[PDB]
């Protein structure tokens, strides 16, 4: 397995991956896979229509955060202000993604604007775990904010890490293998 | 069915849903599905992880589209301007969300820049007509739904919301947008 651990670390400095993670993936001794963890400076050892969407602050940016509460996937993006317009138009791109049926907010008054009904009304979406899962992403976009000049990649980063790399679970899928199965089977019925 | 009629006709006003799409999500005859296509003016009746990419031009603006080549699935943004930046911030957005293993493009400035190919290097992205025919109909739907936005970014999105989700055809009477989540599934049941 010795091949393996130049791999598994070049895996962990860019995706940050847990032990178990890289064990698995490379075929390593627990012992070899906790040891890239611990030598790393960044670490330490429902209906599927159904949505949650908030609002989160890093660095003076806002971050839009919708995540698939049956699966745990997640979609982000940076956005320029905290406005019914720009939760519009991230609620038209989603919409057009997935089936959005139900999507769950706080009152703020920008998932509370007439843009915002008026684009649920559009893509037929009806307005009535997200604040777990904002502390998850930016614990994983401070471990790969020095791979990234600027937030809007890093968190991008993170989406990408949370989605693909942080497998779990009696499948051990991850949430973006999750959600695709979720999604797929429901059509099927 | 007689009620959902109404229903299909108002939401192909919205939409301008294929015949296929209203006859499956309204439970209507084919015959009827058809006829409110006719009625209306603006119409007329490989591996999993393999993507196209380009940009296409609209109103003096630039468009981004990735197509999953094997679903006809596709994502498309209006971005501020035709550089590897954009591009890549694109790539990395769509690897997220997707098993992007090989993206095909053109050989031009934007597509082999060292900023584009940073973000396939970091995604396990590998680089190497479909995109002509869906850069025209995506721009066909847009034609269709103009004069519902403002703004073209938000043409935008509804044509790839009509192009993924209200165009069904083929056996199972399937969207693009359920293809791509079917197959992608079926490939983790094989691997
Ligand atoms: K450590
Ligand atoms: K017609
Ligand atoms: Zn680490
Ligand atoms: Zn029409």
């Amino acid at each position: 397995f010795l091949d393996g651990i130049d791999k598994a670390q070049e895996e962990h400095e860019k995706y940050h991956s847990n032990w178990r993670a890289m064990a698995s993936d490379f075929n390593l001794p627990p012992v070899v896979a906790k040891e890239i963890v611990a030598s790393c400076d960044k670490c330490q050892l429902c209906s599927p229509g159904i949505w949650q969407l908030d609002c989160t602050h890093l660095e003076g940016k806002v971050i839009l955060v919708a995540v698939h509460v049956a699966s745990g996937y997640i979609e982000a993006e940076v956005i320029p202000a905290e406005t019914g317009q720009e939760t519009a138009y991230f609620l038209l791109k989603l919409a057009g993604r997935w089936p959005v049926k139900t999507v769950h907010t706080d009152n703020g008054s920008n998932f509370t604007s007439t843009t915002v009904k008026a684009a649920c009304d559009w893509a037929g979406i009806k307005q009535e775990v997200i604040e777990s899962m904002n502390k998850e992403l930016k614990k994983i976009i401070g471990q790969v904010r020095d791979q990234a000049e600027h937030l809007k990649t890093a968190v991008q980063m993170a989406v990408f890490i949370h989605n693909k790399k942080r497998k779990g679970g009696i499948g051990g899928y991850s949430a973006g293998e999750r959600i695709v199965d979720i999604i797929a089977t429901d059509i099927q019925t």
